[PDB]
């Protein structure tokens, strides 16, 4: 019992953390096999990002100019290229620390776990959602670009998340490991708005679920609701319309607890339009959507 | 910017984690050197954890009664003996992946992070306090005893926490890596008392200065207070005295800040006063003590 916001083990991915040095940048990479994957911008000085043309940038540079380090080793690079927003350096050594590995692209919503990085050193993990308007908020400072987002299926390390920027409302912004940026920022310091965010309602309904499991039960009701009921309720206050696909990923839930789902969403309706008064629900006085009903699942069951 | 709850990378101590077996119980083990520690419960059976005589239940054990695997390698066990409430298993091979450590006793308020295992195997990696009560608002099922919890600096593991047992309320119990109880805790299913928790002053008064480095600054007032006049507050909302050593240790944070320490306690009375009028600070709607003051100094300076 008891319920954690709890980040994958890090250490697959700690054994591909390397630094990244490019004239006088310096930021993470990821080596995997025999590639280095990490921010394209690691090639810009302070100037070159209010408008820069990284195709004319990465032409100046040859490579011998990318000076990768592997914890006090150096790896030689025998080529490089530009992939959307990252650079994938070619080495002349795999990887002996590769784990199985597959690069995923994560819906909005889904969570993973952030291994924050500076100088090509871990420092901390966290556990963390995209959130709906394709930002993620995590704690990040200068000299962590280039740390990962990750999810892991038993031995098999999946890289979603490569952290580039940090948006001037303190929210991050990155990309896939194919360098496509999740939303619609760009990697320039320019005026770039993230779009209006709202609650990942399936992830609120799947926490109210481990909430029951653990012996959090206040805010159970005699009450019931509709889909549609539910979804006038969730547009008020600015949480994701509930679909069919998502009260289905919530069955597994409803049948353990025994608490049908649109029993859930008539608490959650209840908690949206009276508060928590005061109370709290696994140590949060809060409604939380970062935990995934996959999570809710692994965590509660004790998958490995 | 951002502020996470961010636990250790836990590389280091996923390389340690080995399966202890005895009889038909299986729960975790911690491989450093050639000494593999556990909890020593693992020795009884249901029916003996009532009232267990330990010494004469480890008396019916020989060395080929452990079966220790680390992964999937069976490790030879050549010596065994029982130090407090663990057991330690001497093996024939030191673990190739022992990372420089040391065994410490933390104190009630301080942090650590958690490796949740299960069979040997590492599932999540969490960040919690040492509750002034000795317990630890873990995330804890059946088969996670020997998990540890553990700090790291720069390259030193400082193993604080094994866990043993799950109270009645839910709450967790365990040793340090000398096998001696954190509180009064007993290694035997009986009626335990967890005494009453306190909430850690220093721990929320360094998040404060967290939050305001974060930009979170609503919480800041015009007044000021005296240790005396605070801790008549603290009192009544059962926070722990705030101590000159407390006052001290949040030093830094006061200096970066320019938040002299008794403002920021002034602004922390006005909260316990009077709550946060559904206002949020660093993402949570409650006062967070689970962060100390070199934990905020940590993660707000970039420390890997
Ligand atoms: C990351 O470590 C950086 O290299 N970094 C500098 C930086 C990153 C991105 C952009 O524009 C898209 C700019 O524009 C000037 C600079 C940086 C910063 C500043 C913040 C964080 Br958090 C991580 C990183
Ligand atoms: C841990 O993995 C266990 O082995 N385990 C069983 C257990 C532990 C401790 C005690 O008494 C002190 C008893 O008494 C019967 C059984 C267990 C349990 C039950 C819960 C958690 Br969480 C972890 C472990």
């Amino acid at each position: 019992s008891g319920f954690r916001k709890m980040a994958f083990p890090s250490g697959k991915v700690e054994g591909c953390m390397v630094q990244v040095t490019c004239g006088t940048t310096t930021l993470n990479g990821l080596w995997l096999d025999d590639v280095v994957y990490c921010p394209r911008h690691v090639i810009c000085t302070s100037e070159d990002m209010l408008n820069p043309n990284y195709e004319d940038l990465l032409i100046r540079k040859s490579n011998h100019n990318f000076l990768v380090q592997a914890g006090n080793v150096q790896l030689r690079v025998i080529g490089h290229s530009m992939q959307n927003c990252v650079l994938k350096l070619k080495v002349d050594t795999a990887n002996p620390k590769t784990p199985k590995y597959k690069f995923v692209r994560i819906q909005p919503g889904q969570t993973f776990s952030v291994l924050a990085c500076y100088n090509g050193s871990p420092s901390g993990v966290y556990q963390c959602a995209m959130r709906p308007n394709f930002t993620i908020k995590g704690s990040f400072l200068n000299g962590s670009c280039g740390s990962v987002g990750f999810n892991i299926d038993y031995d098999c390390v999946s890289f979603c998340y490569m952290h580039h920027m940090e948006l001037p409302t303190g929210v991050h912004a990155g990309t896939d490991l194919e360098g496509n940026f999740y939303g619609p920022f760009v990697d320039r310091q320019t005026a770039q708005a993230a779009g209006t965010d709202t609650t990942i309602t399936v992830n609120v309904l799947a926490w109210l679920y481990a909430a029951v499991i653990n012996g959090d039960r206040w805010f159970l009701n005699r009450f019931t609701t509709t889909l549609n009921d539910f979804n006038l309720v969730a547009m008020k206050y600015n949480y994701e319309p509930l679909t069919q696909d998502h009260v289905d990923i919530l069955g597994p839930l409803s049948a353990q607890t025994g608490i049908a789902v649109l029993d859930m969403c008539a608490s959650l309706k209840e908690l949206l339009q009276n508060g928590m008064n005061g109370r709290t629900i696994l140590g949060s006085a809060l409604l939380e959507d970062e935990f995934t009903p996959f999570d809710v699942v692994r965590q509660c069951s004790g998958v490995t």
